[PDB]
């Protein structure tokens, strides 16, 4: 009946909504006002396939669907190692069905008057175990949901389930208008540059209206590990510019009046992909429950973490309503993160930390392949609604020899 | 806007029904009336586990929801080597929600009748290739959803998906009433006969009310391969307790009074597992997509078929109302199966064949350190709702110590 959520966040929210339609009273501690967050810097690119997209619509949270623009498909381009400017690989294919990118700092504050507005007691404070001791002594369950904040190291690293201990790529962010849009749909612009990193782009929708956002993701050390010494908007914009036009000026032939959409339209970090460990002791030995990225944390180049959120939220909400009056002791917490884990994690997990790695072979074949055979085109494209359709052909040579024969035969 | 379906069973009526809701035009083809189904023999034990339950409650179609008797948990038995008529291994676990099993011969008939009345055109003839070269002339797209029938061979069998080419187990059923429920909660009763086979059995509703389905699996060649002598309804009834009183005797104390239901509620047979190519191309050149066991079709013993066939059509319904006016082509059809497999019915197909072979030491571990580790237990009992979560910890010794410790440590 009582259950405590720490961190006003998507999978916070979104279970926190659901659950108030169900009956439920909840507290939730946020550690900024809805303000704040709406003007303050930008946090994600949150490209959300159709999957995520019909979990906020079944619990009628989808409220910029008519506003936001479509993301239609995924293109894959890498340059070409002699032609000067061209490209090797050039291909796309369309989503079954639409991609949309709601900035969560349009998203998260709006859902929290939302929360308000249903009945939920929202706490203003930076929850620490204080308020997880005060919590766990009145409510029937507490869940953490705090992202990558501090209180989410409460949570022990599973390290069998963490192959990195390190950022795999330098991370940054640049909201922009005035990009020439794509045609002739929308799509997912991913430039894969061997050794170097990656740069995608696609529309989205902001606080100051429709956009498009850049994601820039480098191989640590490298040239696209360029943000370090950028200190202002305008020097964050130019070197966002340098890169497109250092190693994808077919991308820059969009860009010649790209300005950005407000001054914290930026961003530039990196974190070490990281999965924990769902149950959390008190020192009073009583427990609380990990959701989203305190327990399954993925670097963003497969563009899956908020996708990720929604789902596990999905997942917690479903177990907690069929567990009824039951209690939510260790057990039931650990096996709800078993069911997201093995049933669905683990494989967007292993996907995203092998696509991290310098590529194979068979990979590369594949990303060519994709070119020239539309249906196994499609089948990346999709995949990313659902990346355990990439198992096991995108990771076996073998394998993905006989999925491109499959494609190919109904080319 | 139109749609055909050869084969009036559980996945081509729920995926029928689905499409005649969301406004398309449905031809299917039936080889049998309604009351020749409703009172000939059984055809499955049907045991439907919550998610699939959920799926046909989504679509109104969960008609004996209070009528039929639901199973609340999985137990597990295996002899005791040197005691006898003990066991070795006695364990059970509830389910989070409840399964249920509602004889096809009571759900497919009546779902017939709701097709007709809800619009559906339902012909009466055993369809053939004729048949198909005429609907692909006249529909949008063409479905075979034909089970185990012959013209489900059209389909090309997939070798690779495919490790067994020969039946593993002699099957058989038997509906009776009178046995003892299960206290203090009713379960699928599972009795692991090492080298032997196996005999589960659990509540369920047929045309006469209630019942209990025995469910009978023999090693090929074995003691429990002992159907062929059996010519009367009596000699299979004798059988079966023939079966109980040799192996299960604790179960026996259960069926000293049993009758069959009814002199059709018996069955006996085998078939090789088989996974096949699911676009087939007729004469004209012309495609038809299969459906459900037409494509995957799995040995019983881990209770997934109609699990299977219900997760299938939910599957492709969404696919085809996802793909709006375009075009039902090969790739289209390709890339519908792709997501059933790869997303789902791999793992499923993997972890049956697996357990129909004799059990590695790590899994006669797991199932013993399960009944001394209630975690353990319930997870296993549970992932019958969803096999994925079976992996990796299952089929791989060390993956099986990590998981047993990660079940111990919040037991
Ligand atoms: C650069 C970047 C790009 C990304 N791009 C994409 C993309 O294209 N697609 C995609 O699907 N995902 C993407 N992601 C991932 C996605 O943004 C996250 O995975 C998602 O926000 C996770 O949701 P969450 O609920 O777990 O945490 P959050 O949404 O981060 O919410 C956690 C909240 O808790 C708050 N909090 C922290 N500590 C406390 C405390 N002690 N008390 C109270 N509140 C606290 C935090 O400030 C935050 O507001 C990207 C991530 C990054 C960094
Ligand atoms: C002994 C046994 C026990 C089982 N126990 C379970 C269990 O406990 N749990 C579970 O989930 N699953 C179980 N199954 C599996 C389950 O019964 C099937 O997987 C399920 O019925 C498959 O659904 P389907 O739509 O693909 O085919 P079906 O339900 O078999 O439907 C196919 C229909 O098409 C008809 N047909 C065939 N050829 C033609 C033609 N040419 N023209 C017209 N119609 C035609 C067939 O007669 C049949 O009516 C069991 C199966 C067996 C054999
Ligand atoms: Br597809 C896709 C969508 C969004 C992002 C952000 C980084 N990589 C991505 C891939
Ligand atoms: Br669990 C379960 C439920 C039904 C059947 C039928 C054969 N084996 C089964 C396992």
């Amino acid at each position: 009946k009582r259950i405590a959520i720490v961190g006003a966040g998507q999978s916070g929210l979104q279970l926190g909504l659901g659950l108030l339609a169900a009956g439920y009273e909840v507290t939730m501690f946020s550690n900024r006002t809805g303000e704040d967050i709406r003007r303050g810097k930008v946090m994600s690119s949150q490209c959300m396939f159709d999957t995520s997209l019909q979990i906020e619509r079944d619990l009628g949270l989808d409220h910029w669907a008519s506003d936001c623009p479509t993301v239609d498909g995924i293109g894959l381009a890498v340059p070409h190692p002699e032609q000067k400017g061209a490209k090797v690989i050039d291909w796309a294919a369309r989503l079954n069905a639409s991609a949309q990118s709601v900035d969560q700092r349009l998203k998260i504050p709006a859902w929290m008057d939302e929360f308000q507005k249903k009945g939920g007691e929202l706490v203003f404070k930076d929850a620490g175990i204080d308020e997880l001791e005060a919590c766990t002594q009145s409510h029937d369950l507490t869940l953490v949901a705090s992202g990558k904040g501090e209180i989410s190291k409460l949570f022990e690293r599973d390290a069998h389930k963490s192959p990195y201990d390190k950022p795999q790529r330098a991370l940054a962010l640049t909201y922009v208008k005035g990009m020439a849009p794509r045609e002739p749909f929308s799509a997912v612009c991913m430039n894969l540059i061997p050794g170097v990193g990656e740069y995608f782009v696609f529309p989205a929708l902001t606080t100051t209206g429709p956009c498009e956002i850049m994601v820039f993701e480098g191989v640590p050390g490298g040239p696209m590990d360029c943000w370090a010494d950028v200190k202002t908007p305008e020097e964050h914009l130019a070197r966002s510019k340098w890169i497109l036009d250092t190693f994808t000026p077919w991308e820059a032939e969009r860009c010649k009046d790209i300005e950005l959409t407000d001054d914290n339209g930026i961003l530039a970090g990196r974190f070490a992909p990281t999965v924990r460990k769902p149950v959390a002791t008190l020192p009073s030995g009583r427990k609380v429950l990990g959701l989203a990225d305190v327990v399954v944390l993925n670097d963003p180049i497969t563009g899956q973490g908020s996708n990720n959120a929604a789902k596990c939220a999905d997942t917690y909400l479903k177990s907690i309503l069929a567990r009824g009056d039951g209690a939510a002791d260790a057990a039931w917490m650990q096996q709800t993160f078993d069911r997201y884990w093995f049933g669905y994690a683990q494989w967007v997990t292993q996907w995203t930390n092998m696509l991290l790695a310098p590529p194979p072979p068979h990979v590369l074949n594949l990303l060519g392949s994709a070119g020239a055979v539309p249906p196994l085109a499609s089948a990346f494209a999709n995949g990313f609604d659902d990346p355990r359709t990439f198992f096991p052909w995108f990771a076996d040579a073998a394998e993905s020899e006989r999925y491109i024969a499959t494609c190919a035969a109904v080319a």
